[PDB]
């Protein structure tokens, strides 16, 4: 249990990148989508204005 | 487990980029769509109060 132990924490960190990749990633996507979205919307808000 | 994590990180990459462009590439298109509407009705608008 002691050799499993000291090859599972190289596995946990591994685990932990690959969560930090996923969960940055989505957080990501969405919010410059939402970013993108809202500046079309406050360019043609110009241009209705206008 | 080991081996597999290290192929999985970059699995992970990967659809996050996927995911940022089907994301983007949805709201912009929403969003431009609107803004054309938007534009011709605007000029329509012109054209009926002269």
């Amino acid at each position: 249990q002691s050799e499993a132990e000291k090859a599972r924490k190289e596995l946990l960190e591994l685990e932990a990148l690959s969560m930090a990749v996923e969960s940055t990633g989505t957080a990501k996507a969405e919010a410059e989508s939402r970013a993108e979205a809202a500046r079309i919307e406050g360019e043609g808000s110009v241009l209705q204005a206008k």
